[PDB]
């Protein structure tokens, strides 16, 4: 019953998804800098 | 021709489509702290 | 009224979308050779 697989995918899928999105929405990330 | 409407339905729109998409695929965001 | 960059944006981001959805239904497309 190992269903690691399906967990897999559905991380995956949305990880996909959101990166599709953010994309062409002009969602800059990781702006920041370690400047400690 | 004022046509500003659809830009910001858009851009709203598609914020709250990826902020529908972080909760449930539990990605933390913003646990950096101004600490410099 | 150079209302170009819109329609430009959203065939990217639909095309973006189908991509993504593409390679996670294992969907395969292009197994079809000219053979004529």
């Amino acid at each position: 019953a190992a269903a690691l697989s399906e967990f897999t995918d559905q991380i995956t899928g949305r990880e996909g998804v959101l990166a599709s999105a953010a994309r062409l929405v002009l969602g800059q990330l990781g702006l920041d800098d370690p400047v400690n």
